[PDB]
């Protein structure tokens, strides 16, 4: 026991992340749950001293257990260890000296599946949405989750929803709530409430998390994208059909707008063997070279 792997969450919290309380002023709510919520805020002297800017803070609710406590400072610390990239909702400080406060990078477009389908009706494939976003965005999200593995970490619960979208048509994952490091063991074994129809088999049937259920749920997304925000699986409620059919390979065709070359990345994706799925980072060499190729 010499040589460890040196858990994230075992580390203790910057204090430099750490932000008064009283600069921050909240606004609108962005999202909310069981948890808690996410508010815009303006951040006073944040950055520059004498500047404000908008951010997002996310927040418990005062009833949260302990528990739910320790799993808002774990996100932080796993936040704290990946560090900055231009493709994930980059940390910006902490309030931990009333209830803890994560604040993090604003998005102004909201989350990508809304997006799409404020877009759908004026899509052409050649301000409009084009193909040329979609295929940028298929590559920075590869992009992210490929700095994600190489950091010994799985996000578990990828999909546009969970993407956001701001200035310079820029994507960044968000919501690393569920995120771990799984350096140690080579997977994760997880009774809340999951996305079904955005999880590999063997998360489903044996709660399995995986690099390989990661590059499942990417599939789910690239299908997302390329159907302009459509929900997934259309027509099928999660039920036993659904199981049975997802148990027996049946897979989601081609979306309209998908070029072949990305409905191929989506059915690798989803193969049932996890080893014959490819890396994130197979994944963003095959979409550079369809992007190379305009
Ligand atoms: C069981 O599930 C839970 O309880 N989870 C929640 C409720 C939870 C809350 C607190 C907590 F402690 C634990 C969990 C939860 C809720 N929401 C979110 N997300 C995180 C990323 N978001 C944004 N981040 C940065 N900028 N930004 C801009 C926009 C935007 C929208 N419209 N426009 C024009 C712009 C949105 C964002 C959106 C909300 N995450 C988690």
């Amino acid at each position: 026991n010499n040589y460890s792997y040196i858990d994230p969450t075992q580390l203790p919290y910057d204090h430099k992340w750490e932000f008064p309380r009283n600069r921050l002023s909240f606004g609108k709510t962005l999202g909310a749950g069981a948890f808690g919520k996410v508010v815009e805020a303006t951040a006073q002297g944040l950055i520059k001293s004498d500047a404000a800017m908008t951010v997002a803070v996310k927040m418990l609710k005062p009833s949260a257990h302990s528990t739910e406590r320790e799993a808002l400072m774990s996100e932080l610390k796993v936040l704290s260890y990946l560090g900055n990239h231009e493709n994930i909702v980059n940390l910006l400080g902490a309030c931990t000296h009333g209830p803890t406060l994560v604040i993090t990078e604003y998005c102004c477009y909201g989350d990508l599946l809304n997006f799409l389908r404020r877009k759908r009706d004026e899509f052409v494939p050649y301000d409009f949405l084009t193909l040329e976003h979609l295929l940028s965005f298929s590559y920075q999200v590869a992009k992210g989750m490929a700095f994600l593995a190489s950091k010994n970490c799985i996000h578990r619960d990828l999909a546009a929803r969970n993407i956001l979208l701001t200035h310079g048509n820029i994507t960044k994952i968000c919501d690393f709530g569920l995120a771990r490091d799984i350096k140690n063991d080579s997977n994760y074994v997880d009774n809340a409430r999951l996305p079904v129809k955005w999880m590999a088999p063997e998360s489903i049937f044996n709660s399995v998390y995986t690099f390989e259920s990661d590059v499942w749920s990417y599939g789910i997304f690239l299908w997302e994208l390329f159907s302009l925000g459509s929900s997934p699986y259309p027509g099928m409620p999660v039920d036993s059909k659904f199981y049975k059919m997802i148990k027996e390979g049946f897979r989601m065709s081609s979306p309209e707008y998908a070029p072949a070359e990305m409905y191929d990345i989506m059915k690798t994706c989803w193969d049932a063997d996890p080893d014959k799925r490819p890396t994130f980072k197979q994944i963003v060499q095959d979409i550079e070279k369809q992007i190379s190729e305009s």
